[PDB]
């Protein structure tokens, strides 16, 4: 999956790059402050496998399966 991967927790990442290996679900987390951007698994995209790996909790991780679907446009209802 090709998604944007930033070196820091910014709220406007625009660097498109292929996702590392062992990654089939793009992840777009938003802890009301920083829009995390990283390649995540579809099995680890639950309400415990992400808030634990990042060592956080209050956040809305949204996994996707489209070349670049973790952008900042899928968490504003
Ligand atoms: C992500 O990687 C792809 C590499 O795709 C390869 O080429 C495809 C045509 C297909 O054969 C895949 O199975 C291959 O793995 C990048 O796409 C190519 O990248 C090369 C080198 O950068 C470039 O010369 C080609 O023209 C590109 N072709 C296409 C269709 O993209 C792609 O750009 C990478 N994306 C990012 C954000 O890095």
């Amino acid at each position: 999956l090709q998604c944007y991967n930033c070196p820091n927790p910014t709220a406007d990442c625009k660097t498109a790059v292929n996702c590392s290996s062992d990654f089939d679900a793009c992840l777009i987390t938003k802890a009301g402050l920083q829009v995390y951007n990283k390649c995540w698994k579809f099995e680890h995209c639950n309400f415990n496998d992400v808030t634990t790996r990042l060592r956080e909790n209050e956040l809305t991780y949204y996994c996707c399966k489209k070349d670049l679907c973790n952008f900042n446009e899928q968490l504003e209802n």
